[PDB]
């Protein structure tokens, strides 16, 4: 028993069909099998014909006679259909008020993830069906991950490469940073874990958690989990105060948070509110000030991401008493300066998967463009908090979209604090970039910030582009650009200072083709997010979606504290890039 997902009406009556079998009422029930391939329901017991080997499971093909449930061909005399008068049988049939239309609830049971579309409505359906869908989507995220064929080790090549046999008639998944592995030694009646695992193309190159002296037929799979259902709403009622309500501020405040003292008075006027921090604006200074402004307010920090959570830590251990705070960690190397698993200290650091349930003066959800749904309903299912504040860029990157293939995801469709941020506008903004050039600045500034974001740097002078096709081959799952490399190379002759450099692309074979042929350090855009280097030098490899989207060239070109190169395919972004040209030697 419980509540339907569209009516809230009670019910006996769940959706067999349906991966998180999401209890329907009567009504809705109905409305769902008549008008979709789903025909399996569950009540206290499942809607199948209880007579010996038929195999009648489709509702409206069944008959309650008895307390049994029979198809057509078994039924007794006396029986009733299952399946009419708009309505499926169960408990409660005279409470149900139903719907004007399920259509939103059948695209979201029924769809397959692969097409922006679906996460665009996942993120503007009714509070109640976006929980259904973020449920719906990671459950079928983490059923995808078991799609993918096993690797096993067939021999150990050297020390940090491998070569793997793949299991037959499933997919390989891609050997990149998104694709996180974890090995397992054959043992008489079992296996055991033996540390998580990424993979590289060389035969493969590999950078495991822990270190080991691993063997032959040591396998590794991408470690999928149990999703629990979703009960909080992704975002609580908005309430906004005429004072400060259950925070006192500080009397006095260092000139290093300043800055933010609005901005501080505004988060305890309002029950949530939304901070846009540009890169290099000054976040998590933000984040750990509002501990110092509020100094008795006790504040849970938490992220999706260990490093997010660990950076707000190496903030507050500059900042808070080291006894005020605790690193929650569940039973991958974190933060371990404070004392760990203690719930009740007045600081709380810790990931959204391992939150306990806790109350607080104030929530810090930090990096939310990586936050998705799933996240947003947990912290309010795990923190009952006087107020949320939540902190993050809709202009830099979301949580990659695993089963995402068709169509772009745009920022206001992330989840619903990036919609809210990108509809409504955050209720803050920090509007000064003190990590890069001017010419960096104002580029993004218009790119993706509408001429908001103001430099703190002059020009370096030190911001170059290059309009630069080259020739692009493909792998099984990334793109390589060696003439955009070779250009590079060549740069780096006649400008040695640059063998600083951090080397960044969109494509992981892109940097690994990179990596051999300059020995610059390389990051994808992806894993770039959130670190800064003096030296930035971009290739973009493609014009395609992924190498265009304005979040990634936004984190790209916003790593950079002195100069950047930025080798480009598109002309668009080319054009928009307010750096010095180079012609091509
Ligand atoms: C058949 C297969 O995929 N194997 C396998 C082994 C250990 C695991 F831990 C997982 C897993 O976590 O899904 C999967
Ligand atoms: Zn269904
Ligand atoms: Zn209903
Ligand atoms: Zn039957």
């Amino acid at each position: 028993v419980g509540a339907c997902v569209l009516c809230n009406s009670q019910t006996s009556l769940r959706c067999g069909a349906c991966i998180r079998r999401p209890f329907l009422c009567c009504k809705c029930c109905y409305d769902h099998v008549i008008s979709t391939s789903h025909k399996l329901v569950l009540s206290v017991n499942p809607y199948v014909c209880n007579a010996p080997g038929c195999d009648v499971t489709d509702v409206t093909q069944l008959y309650l006679g008895g307390m049994s449930y029979y198809c057509k061909s078994h039924k007794p005399p006396i029986s009733f259909p299952l399946c009419a008068n708009g309505q499926v049988f169960g408990l409660y049939k005279n409470t149900c008020v139903g719907s004007d239309n399920v259509t939103d609830f059948n695209a979201i049971a029924t769809c397959d993830w692969t097409n922006a579309g679906d996460y665009i409505l996942a993120n503007t359906c009714t509070e109640r069906l976006k929980l259904f869908a973020a449920e719906t989507l990671k459950a079928t995220e983490e059923t995808f991950k078991l799609s993918y064929g096993i690797a096993t080790v067939r021999e150990v090549l050297s020390d940090r490469e491998l070569h793997l046999s793949w299991e037959v008639g499933k997919p390989r998944p891609p050997l990149n940073r998104n694709y996180v592995f974890t090995g397992y030694r054959v043992t008489k009646n079992s296996k055991v874990q033996i540390g998580e695992y990424t993979f590289e193309k060389g035969a493969v190159v590999y950078r495991g958690t822990t270190t080991y002296k691993l063997n032959v037929g040591d396998y590794f799979v991408l470690t999928s989990h149990t999703v629990m259902p979703l009960s909080a709403p992704t975002l609580v009622p908005q309430e906004h105060y005429v004072r400060i309500t259950g925070l006192y501020p500080t009397l006095n405040i260092s000139d290093e948070f300043s800055s933010n003292v609005a901005n501080y008075q505004k988060v305890g006027m309002q029950k949530y509110s939304t901070l846009q921090g540009p890169p290099g604006t000054g976040k998590s200074h933000f984040a750990i000030g509002l501990a110092l402004y509020y100094p008795s307010a006790r504040i849970v920090y938490t992220a999706c991401s260990h490093a997010a959570v660990d950076a707000l830590c190496e903030k507050a251990l500059k900042y808070l008493p080291i006894d005020k705070c605790s690193r929650i960690i569940p039973a991958v190397e974190c933060f371990d300066k404070f004392k760990v698993n203690s719930t009740l200290e007045q600081y709380v650091f810790c990931t959204v998967n391992a939150l306990p349930e806790t109350t607080a003066d104030i929530v810090v959800f930090d990096e939310i463009s990586m936050a998705t749904n799933y996240d947003l309903s947990v912290v309010n299912a795990r923190l009952r908090a006087k107020h949320y504040v939540y902190i993050g860029d809709p202009a830099q990157l979301p949580a990659p979209r695993t089963l995402l293939t068709k169509g772009t995801l745009e920022p206001e469709y992330f989840n619903s604090v990036c919609r809210l941020m990108k509809t409504i506008g955050p209720d803050m903004f920090l509007g000064t970039c003190r990590r890069c050039p001017a010419e960096i600045v104002d580029t993004v500034s218009a790119l993706v910030y509408d001429n908001k974001l103001k430099a703190h740097k002059d020009k370096s002078a030190q911001c170059f582009k290059m309009f630069y096709k080259g020739v692009i081959t493909h792998d099984v799952s990334s793109a390589i650009n060696r003439p955009q490399i070779g250009v590079v190379r060549e740069f780096l002759t006649r400008n040695p200072a640059w063998r600083k450099a951090v080397f960044i692309s969109p494509y992981n074979s892109q940097n690994a083709v990179a990596s051999k042929i300059l020995g610059l350090p390389t990051q994808t855009v992806d894993s770039s997010q959130g670190s800064e280097y003096d030296y930035v030098i971009f290739t973009q490899t493609t014009e395609t979606a992924h190498s265009c989207n304005v979040n990634r060239f936004n984190v790209a070109i916003t790593r950079a504290k002195v100069g950047i190169l930025c080798i480009m395919s598109d002309r668009d972004l080319y054009d928009k890039l307010q750096f010095t040209s180079l012609e091509i030697p």
